């Protein structure tokens, strides 16, 4: 794919409106920044690191952060009124490993174990 | 929706046969969990409370853990060979709070200053 055409899986014109402003408001927040468009999706890097990245869904814009940044920013998100996912992309043509997922849910279970919520807040 | 209806959403037999396989064998394993369906998805749940959740694409099927356990196990993730990742859903019908973007770049910025990789690791 090209940033052409990825501006275009955007639904509507004033969603589109909303992103261009989004990028030029971050670029000129922070002039360091790069848009660059890797594995098909606009992404802000700074001196060859990721930053963020983003993609259209036809009811949200999904802003891609890193895993540190999610674990910090939880309790401000959540006051602002998102929601947030953090999720491992198992290929349908490559092995599942469920040692990794028993794993993941055996930890979970653990720091879970006098939770008070439905989600991790 | 329902369950019924999203195991139709996986596009082949043998993906079918594979998500089918992985919860037998994790509820095996993991007996107090749950198999829920909530917001449109398969869910475990221990006790009332989020464990893991799947969804299906064209591609991969999706393992949505929560934000300490990404944290956690990026570096068994990574070592697997999974790609991860972790998403703030922004909708197209409600307010954008770029202050929030602002502070999530400000951040990444800060604690990729020294970084020697693209991506967390
Ligand atoms: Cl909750
Ligand atoms: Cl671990
Ligand atoms: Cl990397």
């Amino acid at each position: 794919g090209s940033l052409a055409e990825w501006y275009q899986r955007i639904p509507t014109p004033d969603d589109l409106t909303r992103v261009e402003s989004l990028f030029a408001n971050m670029q000129a927040q922070f002039p360091q920044l790069k848009l660059e468009f890797k594995w098909n999706q606009p992404m802000f890097t700074d001196h060859g690191t990721f930053i963020m990245g983003f993609n259209p869904s036809k009811k949200h814009l999904a802003v891609a952060i890193e895993p540190q940044t999610m674990t910090r920013f939880i309790p401000q998100i959540d006051k602002a009124g998102y929601d947030h996912s953090q999720i491992i992309r198992f290929p349908w043509h490559k092995p599942l490993d469920e040692q990794l997922i028993h794993d993941l849910i055996a930890y979970t279970i653990d720091q879970k174990k006098d939770a008070t919520t439905f989600w991790q807040r």
